[PDB]
């Protein structure tokens, strides 16, 4: 049900709402356990992690707590079904003014436990979806190698869960000329008068249709593009 | 379009995300008015607002970075269609150690300007959707005074936006007997094969009921509750 994998520290908290509670696990030398639980302030730039001092005994500042001791740290997301992030970083200085504040290291990577098996790429690309011999103009929104988001004016033909449609995006920013198919069925949706999204699941075809579109694009930093 | 109203802090802040960008106003007794942008870095408890140093001259920290000096403040939310929080805050410390931070004090309200024109309070009352003399069973996860959120089971029929339904919500723990309907219209809905979703938007009697709900209803700190 959860994957977990190696992402980068920036992501990786972009993913933790500051104020959440950080789970700290610390072992001390001669292998003394100690666990305390903090809120989580934020992050100065790449530099460090902030926290809430928190309020323990003076004796466990003096043998759990010191500048230097590495520590396993679990924070938590509560997006979509929710995932658990965790990962290891050395305390590096406690300040008591102007507020009693822990500034921990920021490692270059950290251990996701999440629902998504794979991630998926943004992009905005114009294309027609078809659906029971009719098209109708949607425009991809993310790709993964199993799937993908589009949405489509909110006036036009609505899909429902279990459909099966094929997104034909253009491959040329002149319309004209489409890349091999994207098949699937609608998995999830998203509607009002506004809006219309919808989350697709490949079937093997579509997969590799995927792939390849995926290799034609171009990457440009945040997104991908046509190229 | 924007609704603005006044929120307090621990909830304005908790739709800004850390890491996001501030933009601080300053201007001095003698009119000079300064205007810079720096990221958020988070908040300890209710005490301090902390952000990163600005990147600006030692003349500009001198005229408008000075500890006692008061600001305007304007952060970004991106939930929904987004939502700006205006607040102002007073310069209480700037620390260059261990990294350049600036200490802001935090007011006891914001102001929030964002699509929603009213809030929504959350709850969890089991019900009936009754809909072309069908009824399918429910639970009220939101309400306010002009419309409300619920869920059904997963094999629940499916309500398409525009659809008119009535919510009827059970007044007593055993099922029995409910609160006069919540008639509205089907605003959205986001659906899968595991989950069903409706926002929905009373019609003028609806308001009526939903407001008699509310008020027999028992407040519990976080949500409301029956009896």
């Amino acid at each position: 049900s959860k994957t977990v994998s190696t992402i980068n520290s920036t992501d990786a908290l972009a993913m933790v709402e500051h104020s959440s509670e950080l789970t700290l696990s610390i072992t001390t030398p001669v292998g003394t356990k100690f666990v305390c639980r903090t809120p989580f302030i934020g992050t100065h730039t790449d530099k460090f992690l902030l926290v809430e001092m928190p309020k323990i005994s003076a004796d466990d500042l003096q043998y759990f707590f010191q500048e230097g001791f590495w520590m396993n740290i679990r924070a938590i997301s509560p997006r979509g079904e929710g995932a658990l992030i965790h990962f290891r970083s050395q305390l590096m200085h406690i300040l008591q003014e102007p507020v009693p504040m822990a500034f921990l290291s920021i490692p270059n990577t950290m251990q996701v436990s999440q629902r998504r098996k794979e991630p998926r790429f943004e992009l905005n690309l114009a294309g027609k979806v078809l659906f029971d011999e009719h098209r109708g103009d949607c425009e991809l929104r993310d790709l993964s190698r199993s799937g993908c988001r589009f949405i489509t004016p909110p006036l036009g033909k609505t899909y429902q869960v279990g459909d099966l449609v094929a997104l034909e995006i253009f491959s040329d920013l002149r319309g004209t000329k489409t890349f091999p198919p994207l098949t699937g069925k609608i998995c999830n949706l998203q509607r009002s008068l506004h809006h219309a999204r919808y989350g697709l699941e490949f079937n093997e075809e579509g997969r590799n249709n995927a792939k390849n579109l995926l290799a034609q694009l171009k990457f440009n930093g945040t997104k991908l593009t046509l190229n």
